[PDB]
């Protein structure tokens, strides 16, 4: 009967299934964009509206004839922020102290806004940046990655409280015979699941002849998951309870992507489809002389691209790919925002230079 499923025969399956278990309600951390610098220039632009003429200040759409300007759309909501701003109490005052220009006479006041304008230039296209990282990476955020994973494991949109249940779980809730339950990658797709996957790879079915504790003789199968997995609930929970996987913190795309490609290196293909679990004969119905696994219906090598529609694969691979754009994003916003700091240093500097 050794080529029957017998007790741990999905030991080393279940321990890759259990790390992409443990993305379920995931409280992580994700690389924040330092935004840090938008507020620099900000005040950039406060000090060069303050030196500003008393005509110009006057304007805060843009006025009559630069409407179609497009430097002036473009500047618009920058100048009006920075109007507002400038009325706040005793705002103005700071930004000149700030600067050197308390009290300056009506010449140095001129001149320094001059001198900003090669400074505002070149901070220009680093705060544009900026807030393009900012927006391009607005939804990587720990409650949108949480509700992805949840979808991925439980078949649940939710940032937290995903439970196990058949009728998520399974794509329809489960099929007429685990046979049927236990595919994914077709076109009646049901294991769509990281616990779909679990249960079709560790669960014991009632009526004798199961392969109880084929995911580790630590189980307490303390029930079944019934005729045709039709009580498979309470049996996950046995499972799951021997399960205590806790990924990487923050959590990266690096960490996701080989979690991904270990699932993808346990594969087998025989008879034209791709199995997870131990496969013998007939099909994945939970009997020790058939199958405990999951049946990728028609998977083979050079369509292995559908392996990653599935459900779960194309959740867990989308919060891959957003990480790992924000990884890169997040590293380079610290030097933008770093060098918009010190642009607003240098412009503080100004008045001193053009005093002496
Ligand atoms: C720091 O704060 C200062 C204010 O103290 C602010 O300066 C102002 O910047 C704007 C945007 O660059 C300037 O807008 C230009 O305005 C002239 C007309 O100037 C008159 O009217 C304004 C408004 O009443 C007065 O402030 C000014 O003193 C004058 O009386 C326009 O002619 C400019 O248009 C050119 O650039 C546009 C950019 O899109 C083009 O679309 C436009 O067609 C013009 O270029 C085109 O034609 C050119 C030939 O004329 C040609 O050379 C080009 O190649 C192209 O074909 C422009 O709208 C405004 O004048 C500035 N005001 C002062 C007092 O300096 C700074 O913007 C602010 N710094 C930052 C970083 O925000
Ligand atoms: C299923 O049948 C196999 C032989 O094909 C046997 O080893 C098992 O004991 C039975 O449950």
């Amino acid at each position: 009967a050794a080529d029957d499923v017998n007790p741990d025969d999905n030991k080393e399956d279940f321990a890759v299934l259990c790390a992409l278990a443990a993305l379920a309600n995931l409280q992580t951390t994700v690389p924040s964009i330092d935004t840090s610098g938008l507020a620099a220039y900000d005040n950039l632009q406060q000090l060069n509206l303050s030196l500003s003429s008393k005509e110009w200040k006057s304007l805060f759409q843009p006025p009559e004839g630069f409407q179609s300007d497009p430097t002036w759309r473009k500047q618009w909501p920058i100048w009006v922020t920075a109007a507002a701003a400038l009325k706040a109490e005793n705002k103005e005052a700071a930004v000149l102290a700030r600067a050197g220009l308390t009290n300056a006479p009506e010449e140095l006041r001129n001149r320094a806004r001059l001198a900003l304008i090669p400074l505002l230039a070149q901070a220009e296209q680093i705060r544009d940046r900026l807030s393009e990282i900012q927006k391009q990476n607005e939804d990587t955020t720990p409650t949108a990655i949480a509700k992805a994973l949840n979808k991925a494991v439980y078949g649940q949109d939710k940032e937290t409280g995903a439970v196990y249940n058949s009728a998520d779980c399974f794509s329809g809730n489960v099929a007429d015979s685990t046979q049927n339950s236990c595919k994914a990658g077709n076109q009646a797709s049901k294991a769509t699941t990281v616990a779909a996957t679990i249960v079709c790879v560790c669960h014991k079915k009632n009526g004798g002849n199961d392969a109880a504790n084929a995911c580790g003789r630590l189980i307490n199968h303390q029930s079944d998951a019934g005729a045709n997995l039709a009580t498979a609930s309470s049996d996950f929970g046995d499972i799951i309870a021997t399960c205590a996987a806790r990924p990487p913190k923050p959590l990266t795309a690096a960490y996701l992507d080989s979690a991904l490609a270990a699932v993808s290196a346990r594969i087998r293909f025989k008879n034209g489809n791709g199995y997870l679990g131990k496969f013998k004969a007939t099909g994945c119905t939970g009997a020790a002389s058939e199958g405990l696994c999951v049946e990728y219906t028609a998977l083979t090598a050079a369509t292995m691209q559908n392996f990653y529609k599935i459900p779960w694969v194309k959740e867990i691979s989308n919060v891959a790919e957003a990480l790992k754009r924000t990884e890169k994003d997040a590293a380079e916003s610290t030097l933008l925002s770093t060098w918009l700091k010190a642009s607003e240093n240098q412009g503080n500097s100004v008045a001193q230079k053009l005093i002496k």
